């Protein structure tokens, strides 16, 4: 079974090298997540275009095929557009457009490192595009569509540096809520899971805005939630730790180093505050998509 949402000129050109399990195998391989599996490969039919074909494994429900084609025809310009869905019979691949630049989280370790750089305007230009992209999602379209797994790895940057958000989740064909939050910690992710899910086992609109506050604070701190120096500090978490750098007397603190003297901390400063209420544990006390890009485009 095959859909095709882009213009892709040819069904089997696509598919005749997905089909083929040893064909992977001599694959680049892009992005890395143990059970989920991303590839890097280059379209035959098309005049050398890169595609990114991520491998997602679930564990005669048609629901999957539902929501994947509702996913499909969603275009926003802050949302990475879904090209193709392969549905092997315990399998399922998801076709995006290879993007060079990278995802956020992988701009941000190479910054750490020292190998990229990237200055607050852009991080602003990126918060607003995530903003923007849950807001359409979470307010704008037919259907209410919830993103289960945001995190910066899932925000790519195209030519123009807008944030896209790809790789949704999908109530079907998510794991079960224990094992989810076992395979987030060894991912590293669990900061981004909001604290009422561990009650719940319900991704809500909530939780894609604590998903986002979190990301927030990242690109102010410069610093991931899996970063062993928040487990030497006191709040042993990168919202707590936050929460308190904003109320006390020296909030730069924060801030990561490499953006204090080019004259954005006033604005990097609001934008640990908007961080705070996206992270508040009580989600009724959190802000949605749309009061949350008014205030990142307040500044
Ligand atoms: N269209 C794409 N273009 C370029 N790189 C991509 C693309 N999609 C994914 N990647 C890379 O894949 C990496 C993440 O791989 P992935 O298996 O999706 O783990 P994850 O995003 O952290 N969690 P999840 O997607 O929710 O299962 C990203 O950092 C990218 O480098
Ligand atoms: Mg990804």
């Amino acid at each position: 079974h095959m859909s095709i949402f882009s213009p892709l000129i040819k069904k089997a050109e696509d598919l005749a090298f997905l089909e083929n399990e040893e064909a992977l195998a001599s694959l680049e391989i892009i992005g890395r997540g143990g059970c989920g599996e991303v590839f890097k490969a280059e379209l035959p039919g098309s005049n050398g275009k890169i595609i990114a074909v991520k491998k997602v494994i679930q564990p005669k429900m048609r629901q999957i095929r539902s929501e994947i084609n509702t996913v499909g025809h969603i275009r926003h310009r802050n949302l990475l557009p879904l090209l193709a869905h392969v549905s092997r019979p315990e399998c399922h691949y998801l076709v995006y457009e290879y993007m060079e630049k990278g995802s956020l989280q992988d701009i941000l370790t190479d910054v750490q490192a020292g190998n990229q750089e990237l200055m607050w305007p852009a991080r602003h230009k990126i918060a607003l595009g995530i903003a923007a992209g849950l807001e359409y999602l979470h307010m704008d379209h037919n259907p209410r569509i919830i993103h289960r797994a945001l995190k910066p790895a899932n925000v790519l940057l195209d030519d123009d540096m807008e944030a896209r958000i790809s790789d949704f989740g999908l109530a079907k064909a998510m794991p079960d809520a224990v094992t989810h939050i076992t395979t987030s910690h060894v991912a590293g992710t669990v900061g981004y899971i909001a604290p009422e899910f561990y009650q719940t086992h319900k991704f809500t609109d909530k939780c894609d805005i604590y998903s986002f506050g979190v990301i927030l604070g990242i690109l102010v701190i410069g610093k991931l939630p899996s970063d062993e120096f928040f487990q030497h500090t006191d709040e042993m978490s990168l919202i707590k730790w936050m929460r308190n750098i904003i109320t006390s007397e020296n909030p730069s603190l924060a801030i990561d180093p490499k953006l204090m003297d080019q004259g954005f901390d006033e604005q990097m400063l609001l934008v640990l505050k908007i961080a705070c209420y996206c992270t508040l544990d009580d989600p009724k006390q959190r802000p949605n998509s749309k009061d949350v890009r008014t205030m990142l485009s307040q500044i």
